[PDB]
């Protein structure tokens, strides 16, 4: 599925990440929009020989099982495939355990380089919320 803007922050916004340890909705609209432009099925492979899976590209290395990063861990318990559904809920719930494990959003690197620092609210303005 390839979300609008607004459709995706009224998900993200019931699914309990306004605010979600400390960063507003439009931080977790605009790290969508530039790791998956909005796409649940995106998927890249790293030089590592992980791969990031997703609307918001979670890394195999980590957090979800392909059964073809060796070594890896799987810390959300879930297939990586479970991460590329139309329903975000396996995504949420996954990115929620990532931004609590100390380093916040910056685990997320077009967060850091392209959300961070701007005017986040940008992404969630005209929006029904
Ligand atoms: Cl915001
Ligand atoms: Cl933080
Ligand atoms: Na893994």
């Amino acid at each position: 599925k390839v979300f609008g803007r607004c459709e995706l922050a009224a998900a993200m916004k019931r699914h309990g990440l306004d605010n979600y340890r400390g960063y507003s909705l439009g931080n977790w609209v605009c790290a969508a929009k530039f790791e998956s432009n909005f796409n649940t099925q995106a998927t890249n492979r790293n030089t590592d020989g992980s791969t990031d899976y997703g609307i918001l590209q979670i890394n195999s290395r980590w957090w979800c099982n392909d059964g073809r990063t060796p070594g890896s861990r799987n810390l959300c318990n879930i297939p990586c495939s479970a991460l590329l559904s139309s329903d975000i809920t396996a995504s949420v719930n996954c990115a929620k355990k990532i931004v609590s494990d100390g380093n916040g959003m910056n685990a997320w690197v077009a967060w850091r380089n392209r959300c961070k620092g701007t005017d986040v609210q940008a992404w969630i303005r005209g929006c029904r919320l």
